[PDB]
């Protein structure tokens, strides 16, 4: 537990100013014993001392809420799953609420938090970052939340966010911010067609047949291909180019931020995040040409570096599209 902690007059959290005007904190907890858990009653008092009347309190976990009257109503919710993203639409909508919030008082605060202030709370602290132009590129800014969240003088463990598609959205806002004048880019609807992993050797079977893929739209499953049996689809193994190439049959129309889970029932491939191997998210607006790929450290568990001798430095995993309007 080496997060950046906040010890100044009478206080003790597990909360970091990332700016003077912009707070990353930990789960404002209930019923607690203690430790290296926020209490809500102080959290409250903290904010009510620090900032009267001057601050909003984002709340990001899908999971929980809490009672918002101790922050005196002044919280915001944006869902998004642990390990996971927020759609694009809800991460503007965020954007624009504290941009009313910030505009009316140079001296407004905002406090972003999650769980651990971690992954999903860097994810919309750097973000904001770059909306509010203290960052020209989602790495920087990204490399900024990480150096104040972490505190190298506890300890070694990087705090900042590290799941891979976490990282991808906010290069998605980056995207927006640049080349869409912050706003949703033209909506583009596509279909899978296609999947192909490169480096299959060494992963479950190491030749597909165990593998599954689920494709999720809104919370909702819409396709599902299992791959050994032709379920929504068709397998190719090739043994000397080291891949599975894997044609995707009735694919519905995809649009916004697609899920892609895949799964297996090889004991020996290890599940990290979201109950499966790997998965991924992307947004359908912002793929360029007729295909996604993704290296492995693009892609949600492949990132973890204990995972390196499962996933080697050429795994990959491609998804082919047809545009829904061909
Ligand atoms: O009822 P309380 O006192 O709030 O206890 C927490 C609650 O059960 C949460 O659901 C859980 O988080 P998850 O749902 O994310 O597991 C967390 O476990 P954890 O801290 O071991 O994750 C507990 O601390
Ligand atoms: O609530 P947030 O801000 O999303 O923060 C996440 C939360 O603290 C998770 O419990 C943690 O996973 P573990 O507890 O399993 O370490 C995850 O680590 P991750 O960044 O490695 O996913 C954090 O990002």
């Amino acid at each position: 537990q080496n997060k950046r902690r906040y010890r100044k007059d009478g206080f003790d959290l597990d909360l970091t100013y990332v700016t003077d005007h912009v707070i990353a904190m930990s789960f404002p907890s209930s019923g607690r014993q203690s430790l290296f858990r926020n209490p809500i009653g102080e959290v409250s008092r903290f904010f009510k001392t620090k900032h009267p009347d001057k601050f909003r309190i984002y709340n990001l976990c899908s999971e929980r809420g809490y009672d918002e009257t101790k922050f005196d109503n002044h919280v915001y919710r944006v869902m998004i799953d642990d390990h996971n993203v927020p759609t694009l639409v809800d991460l503007l909508k965020f954007i624009d609420d504290a941009k009313v919030w910030m505009t009316s008082d140079p001296d407004h605060v905002i406090a972003i938090h999650s769980k651990g202030g971690k992954g999903r709370t860097g994810t919309l602290v750097s973000s904001w970052l770059l909306e509010d132009g203290k960052f020209d590129t989602a790495k920087e800014a990204l490399e900024y939340f990480g150096s104040r969240r972490t505190d190298f003088e506890v300890g070694d463990v990087f705090q900042g966010v590290e799941t891979a598609s976490q990282i991808r959205y906010v290069g998605y806002f980056e995207k927006i911010k640049k080349n869409y004048g912050g706003q949703l880019p033209p909506m583009k609807k596509l279909k899978v067609t296609g999947v192909t992993i490169t480096a299959i050797q060494g992963v479950g079977r190491g030749n597909g047949s165990d593998l599954s893929m689920q494709i999720v739209s809104e919370r909702q499953e819409v396709l599902l291909c299992k791959f050994a049996e032709g379920y929504n689809c068709a397998l190719q193994y090739d043994a000397t180019d080291d891949c599975v190439t894997c044609e995707v049959k009735n694919c519905p129309v995809l649009a916004g931020d697609i899920k892609v889970r895949f799964m297996s029932t090889s004991k020996s491939l290890p599940r990290g995040y979201d109950n499966c191997p790997f998965y991924f998210w992307f947004n359908t607006s912002l793929v360029e040409g007729d295909h996604v790929t993704l290296k492995r450290e693009e892609i949600d568990n492949p990132h973890k570096k204990k995972t390196w001798k499962i996933y080697r430095d050429n795994f990959t995993v491609k998804l082919t599209f047809s545009d829904a309007e061909d």
